[PDB]
């Protein structure tokens, strides 16, 4: 079931992992351009959503406030999770926010094109990335309204 | 995770519920035109898949062999589950097959447009339909090869 509290189009937020408490950033300098961070608020941690319509109904593009690039999640080449300019030109720029089966307050950031979810962990490298498989708690996220 | 053994494009199959053992049919006369059946093979139980591409990658239209109509699953009006002419003109004509978390051999028939899955039960009316909510075993299906 879709997460029932998805921010309105244009509303700004951070994406913070439930368990690690790390946030996603999306920048233009110093690859990897998309990763996780444990520290103070910076603008490259700020996103809004582009609402999908038509074939993209119930999907969203995740767009950087400062640089305007949207996130992508793919399995075909490195980097697997990255950014690209536009408003969701490519199918792997589109995400579904799927409510957790157990914790109604969190969701997975799911990619239809690549059948992956994003994760954040403190354990094995790579500690941030995408994943196709069983549901684990390190795949759970919050919208943190700013 | 997408179901890993989805029939090749154009290959014919039935959809049988894991628990009830009932099959979906899709006909043109005598409503409800899409429902479940507990008996021997008839041609209206035969379907093929149109493979989605682009925005519909990992989605599929479910097309009836004898009558050519595709299935839809919606929450907006009755019938909630039905059929319609064409090859998937509308976003609610497209389905994802999502493998169960515990049983690798069954899946849910999921509609991205409507956030629903199809179900089959023997308990209360309506015994066949769609549903938005938690996961139950009566939502689990098999591809039956012919």
């Amino acid at each position: 079931v879709n997460f029932p509290n998805i921010p309105a189009e244009g509303v700004q937020f951070r994406l913070r992992a439930r368990d690690t408490g790390y946030v996603i950033y999306s920048r233009t300098e110093n690859p990897p351009l998309v990763w996780q961070y444990n520290g103070p608020p910076y603008d490259d941690q700020l996103f809004t959503l582009i609402y999908g319509t038509g074939p993209r109904k119930n999907l969203y593009a995740i767009k950087s406030v400062p640089n305007g690039r949207v996130l992508f999640s793919r399995t075909s080449a490195s980097p697997y999770v990255g950014n690209i300019a536009g408003d969701g030109t490519y199918n792997d720029n589109w995400f579904q926010f799927i409510q957790d089966d157990n914790d109604p307050n969190s969701f997975r950031i799911y990619n239809l094109a690549s059948d992956t979810v994003l994760y954040s962990r403190t354990t094995a490298d790579p500690k941030f990335g995408n994943f196709t498989g069983a549901k684990y708690d390190d795949q759970l996220w919050h919208f943190e309204l700013v």
